[PDB]
């Protein structure tokens, strides 16, 4: 695991703090945040206004986000500048007070992309919930290279891409602090799901890994999206956030809660958008960025892939 100083960031600090809001206050002071870092194809309010905007507020939480632009298709080591960045402020504006972070799709490979090769942040982030998370890439999105219609980050979040091999050699697919993955075996996007166990991209050494179906039944569906919004979903991330120990608890979930329908406690409207949230997201991905290979590596992470191709060629140290 990488240790020493911070990698410094490619952006202005000022850029940043622009991507970075919270509900009703602002990053240097406020009450208990929780940050979110959203999926590729949305902004942070896309990914969570009809979920977790509101369900946190809810818990008792002030809910910050992140909307790296455009839509997370960007390079996701410059996605990750944003979550630094702002977990950087809002360890400060909340009194220095750890908070959790929590996730959907890339987000989660941010965070964990953050935490693995940006030390100062590894006291900062009590906890880490993590829904239907990339840390392998997925196999699906080559079609979409073999067509040159790939955003840079679909580039790497593409399976054996420069950029998952270097997360992997840096000890990137271990929890770095209490983390809780869920997922689904049903994803029509991250694949390979399946065998509830390593091989899973959503898997991390040491977490708390949830496959919906290894507990619900081989007959539970929920979707990419759904493994965000669901009664399920909000289940288990309420046993994570409320949990003593970081990870949610088996003990705090079981088969009375499957269910693949949106979270209860959202008000109809928010249950109606929460069912449209891949959506937007579909949309970004098409009229977006295209390229025809994946983004280079920061120098801080090239040592992790040497021998991988990146759009300047082969990595060397
Ligand atoms: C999407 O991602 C792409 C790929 O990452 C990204 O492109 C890269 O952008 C950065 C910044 O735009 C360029 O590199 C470095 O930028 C820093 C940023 O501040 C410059 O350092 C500043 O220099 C000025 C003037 O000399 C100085 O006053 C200031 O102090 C410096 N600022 C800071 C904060 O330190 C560097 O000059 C520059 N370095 C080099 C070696 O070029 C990258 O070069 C871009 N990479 C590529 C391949 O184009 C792009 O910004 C992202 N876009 C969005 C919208 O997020
Ligand atoms: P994540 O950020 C993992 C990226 C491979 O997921 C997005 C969100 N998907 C939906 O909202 O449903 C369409 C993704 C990935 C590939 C194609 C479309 C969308």
């Amino acid at each position: 695991l990488p240790s020493g100083s911070d990698p410094a960031f490619s952006q202005p600090k000022s850029v940043l703090d622009a991507g970075l809001t919270c509900q009703g206050a602002s990053p240097s002071s406020v009450s208990k945040p929780i940050l979110l870092v959203p999926g590729t194809g949305t902004t942070g309010p896309q990914s969570f206004d009809s979920n977790w905007i509101p369900l946190s507020t809810q818990l008792g939480y002030t809910p910050c986000w992140i909307s790296p632009p455009p839509f997370m298709l960007n390079d996701t080591q410059v996605n990750t500048e944003y979550m630094v960045n702002a977990i950087t402020a809002l360890y400060a504006g909340s009194g220095n007070n750890k908070l959790p972070v929590l996730t959907w799709s890339q987000g989660g490979l941010v965070a964990q992309w953050g935490l693995t090769f940006f030390p100062s942040i590894r006291s900062k982030v009590d906890r880490l919930m993590a829904f239907a998370p990339d840390y392998k890439g997925t196999v699906l999105a080559g079609p979409l290279d073999a067509l040159a219609v790939s955003a840079p980050s679909v580039w790497q979040q593409t399976t054996g891409s420069a950029l998952t091999t270097a997360l992997r050699n840096a000890g990137g697919l271990t929890q770095i602090v209490p983390t809780t993955n869920l997922y689904s075996a049903t994803d029509e996007i991250v694949q390979p799901q399946v065998s509830n166990s390593p091989l899973d991209s959503s898997y991390l050494f040491n977490g708390k890994n949830v496959q919906a179906q290894a507990v619900c039944g081989p007959l539970f569906v929920i979707d990419h999206a759904g493994s965000l919004t669901s009664q399920f979903s909000y289940v288990v991330g309420r046993s994570a956030l409320r949990s003593t120990t970081g990870q949610a608890r088996s003990a705090d979930y079981g088969i009375t809660d499957c269910n693949p329908l949106p979270a209860n406690d959202l008000t109809p409207e928010q249950k109606v958008a929460a069912a449209a949230l891949l959506a937007p997201a579909a949309a970004a991905i098409v009229a977006g960025p295209k390229q025809n290979c994946e983004p280079d590596l920061m120098p801080y992470a090239r040592p992790f892939a040497v021998g991988k191709r990146t759009c300047s060629g082969i990595v060397t140290p």
